[PDB]
């Protein structure tokens, strides 16, 4: 069997990146605060093979050491072949205006728990063998590589989440285990369905969460990837 | 006129502390140490009429205290200089580092940061053309390469440059200027444990007062935002 975790599993990109690790032949967990709509996503996934199983994991990442545990995981964290860390919470406000308790949690959802999770894999796991390396995903954002205004306290979280991943990536190769981001521009999920109108891209129009997904699935196959940045971006970054 | 330098008890922040009062600037030290902060102090040139230097007792593992410039001893808005050098480092395999102790690490280099800087846009007067406000970060190479066993520290360091470039294209308008500087191995009481360097193409040690230059170009300048100056003897050339 091969086991994928996905963080925030219950729709947009994590939802998209779930139904193609499923149709590639991976157990997938599926975790975030819904169990309704982690089970109406588990109801969606695809099975390849005979044997194959899906699960749910209820998972507040606003608790830092819940992650940090793996607490209510329904395997242990030595069981997964792919953590795709795609949980994340938005914020658009002046910087002067940005709420303390919001931004701090922000952070948590974002950053730090992120780190305690992949904490936990690195002690679970130790090591891999060189035919079934761990693939660890980020699902960072454009906003952590160019400065846009009014996400000041988000862009801070994945700048800080991908500096996290260069330091593992070096750390961690020679375990066996393999670390890189994705860096997504406008996708069209929940999370963007407040903007109304588009910058002038080189791209036009919406990127969809499935076209991330085709990314998560370069990395989770690959070998000679780590410490890097995918970005999907449309070239507004270009 | 003013400057506030966290983490001016030591290292980089008291030889930035040191060059900025030769400018002629008011300095404020902030760090957790009173006697080591009036230490400093009693150093600071004086070198204009009116000149005066003060002290702040800050700790930076309080996010509120920052956020609200609790004992400080000027409000945010008379800095027309902000340095923000206090900063912790930590060095583990990522398994095995302590939960308290990583936390404890983000509040005080990446958390504090944006709370001292969110004092700051609140309480500032859009800055005239002459006189614009400085923000400058201190940050490290580490959130520019991948270092093994300080992610943490790296993640703190990167996190503090996505909020520096997000800051500058949001308040450049606003008459302030906001960027980082990235330094290298610096001999402060920091690297005092980690004692064989790598291969560098300028070999040796960085001095805090080279850092502290950097800090005065950027104090002085006009035409830069959003931007990192690396001081790092070629390390991630
Ligand atoms: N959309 C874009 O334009 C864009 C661009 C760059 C990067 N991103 C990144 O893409 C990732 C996925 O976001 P999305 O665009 O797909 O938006 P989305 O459809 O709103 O998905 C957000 C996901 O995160 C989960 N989540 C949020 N807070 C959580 C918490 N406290 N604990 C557990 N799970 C939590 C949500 O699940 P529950 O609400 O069920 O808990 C949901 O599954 C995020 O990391 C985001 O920063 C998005
Ligand atoms: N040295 C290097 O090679 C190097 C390289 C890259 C970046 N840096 C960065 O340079 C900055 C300055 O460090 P340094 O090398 O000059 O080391 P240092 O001499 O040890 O100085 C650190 C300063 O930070 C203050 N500080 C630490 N924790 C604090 C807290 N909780 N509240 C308030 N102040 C606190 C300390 O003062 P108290 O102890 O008095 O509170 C001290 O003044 C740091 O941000 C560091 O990450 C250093």
């Amino acid at each position: 069997t091969s086991n994928a975790l996905v963080t925030g599993g219950s729709r947009g990109i994590g939802a998209a990146s779930a139904i193609k690790l499923a149709q590639e032949g991976y157990n997938v967990t599926l975790a975030s605060r819904s169990v309704d709509k982690l089970n109406e996503v588990k109801a969606k996934l695809p099975i390849v093979q005979d044997g194959q199983k899906h699960y749910i994991w209820e998972l507040d990442l606003a608790d830092v050491e819940a992650a940090s545990s793996f607490k209510g995981a329904p395997l242990p964290a030595r069981s997964y072949d792919v953590f795709v860390s795609n949980a994340g919470v938005a914020a658009f406000s002046p910087t002067a205006d940005h709420d303390d308790k919001e931004w701090q949690n922000l952070l948590a959802v974002n950053l730090s728990s992120p780190i305690a999770l992949t904490k936990a894999l690195l002690k679970d796991v130790s090591e891999r063998p060189v035919d079934k390396p761990l693939q660890i995903i980020y699902i960072s954002s454009v906003a952590g590589l160019h400065g846009a205004a009014q996400v000041a306290v988000y862009s801070a979280s994945k700048a800080g989440l991908d500096g996290f991943m260069r330091s593992v990536a070096r750390e961690v190769g020679p375990k066996g285990i393999h670390v890189n981001s994705i860096n997504p521009g406008y996708t069209k999920t929940e999370m963007t369905a407040g903007i109304e109108a588009l910058p002038d891209l080189p791209i036009k129009g919406w990127i969809e969460p499935e076209a991330i997904a085709d990314a998560v699935l370069f990395l989770a196959k690959s070998k000679n990837i780590t410490g890097t940045n995918i970005v999907v971006d449309n070239g507004l970054i270009a």
